[PDB]
């Protein structure tokens, strides 16, 4: 549970090799910091470059290793915003082809577009699975699964126990969103914890909570 001084960044621990990163904008977004024997892996970066830089520098210093990869969960500014920083420092920015094309169309530098519907990644000792469940918060939103701990990073497809709204539904697919959440529940039937795009960590109850919000 290491927070910065002023800047708006904090890092909470869950496992011996998994932490949560939260950054303020008017809404505090979440992400993941995975400590592996080959380097640090992030599930999402931050709102912009300035925040993304501070974030990388904070964890590299703490864990004594380099951030080598980042997985972008969708193309919105809050997730793709620090792409320039990632690209110039040589950090691999993974994403689906869809997320990659949406970032470009919106004027952002593009991530790798290497991820499929189900992609199995392995970082030294760590194993990470990416999964596209269908449209919801956006047309491209994906979730991240850590099998070794049964942890799920839901991104903005999943709302926390504090969200009484669906948020910005401008690029959302409110109809398929319920089916997409069901795809996640069907694929991962035993979840230990769930990390929402915004809000506090939870469990399977976050998905059911999102389903109710979609009614
Ligand atoms: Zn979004």
């Amino acid at each position: 549970v290491i927070k910065n001084e002023t800047g708006t960044i904090s890092i909470s621990q869950l496992n011996k090799n998994v932490w949560v990163h939260t950054e303020l904008g008017a809404v505090p977004s979440n992400g993941l910091v995975l400590n592996t024997s080959k380097g640090l892996v992030l599930v999402d970066s931050s709102w912009d470059d300035k925040l993304t830089k501070e974030l990388i520098e904070m964890v590299e210093k703490k864990f004594q290793k380099r951030v080598t990869d980042v997985i972008i969960t969708h193309a919105h500014a809050d997730r793709i915003g620090g792409i320039k920083t990632l690209k110039e420092r040589g950090i691999k920015a993974h994403s689906t082809a869809l997320t990659a094309e949406l970032a470009k169309k919106n004027g952002y530098e593009e991530p790798l577009g290497d991820l499929q519907t189900v992609t199995n990644l392995k970082f030294g000792n760590m194993k990470v699975e990416t999964f596209y469940p269908g449209k919801g918060h956006t047309e491209d939103n994906i979730v991240v699964w850590l099998p070794q701990y049964n942890i799920l990073v839901g991104g903005c497809l999943v709302k926390s126990t504090s969200a009484k709204d669906l948020g910005n539904v401008a690029d959302a697919y409110v109809n398929e969103w319920s089916t997409s959440i069901e795809n996640v529940l069907k694929r991962y039937r035993n979840i230990n914890a769930v990390v929402p795009g915004h809000g506090e960590v939870g469990d399977k109850g976050l998905l059911l909570h999102t389903l109710d919000l979609l009614k």
